[PDB]
């Protein structure tokens, strides 16, 4: 399943009693993976049962993104106890797999 975070309560809620799979993706649609992986991460969405994708951008939040740094492109992350702990920010369509697959 793929969610929308359109309010921070979302994201909040989500990082505090959150034990399931929290994924997060933080892209600006700059020009690359972050538009060519988006059919795959989103597509693969239907592959789990219980993985939580959270989308995020830029100036479509400016909530996450501003306290949330970003450092890669693009930037994906793994909550499971309402802290990162197993990261993925790269570029790499299996690593999703392998990655949400073993949070889950």
């Amino acid at each position: 399943m793929v969610t929308q975070l359109k309010s921070a309560s979302e994201y909040d809620s989500a990082l505090a009693s959150g034990d399931k799979l929290v994924v997060v993706d933080f892209f600006a649609t700059w020009c690359g993976p972050c538009k060519m992986i988006a059919p795959m991460i989103e597509k693969f969405a239907e592959q789990y049962s219980d993985a939580a994708f959270y989308k995020l951008d830029v100036d479509e939040v400016s909530d996450v993104a501003q306290k949330a740094e970003v450092s890669s492109m693009p930037t994906l992350i793994f909550y499971k106890g309402g802290k990162e702990v197993t990261r993925v920010v790269g570029a790499n369509p299996a690593a999703i797999k392998q990655a949400i697959a073993s949070n889950v």
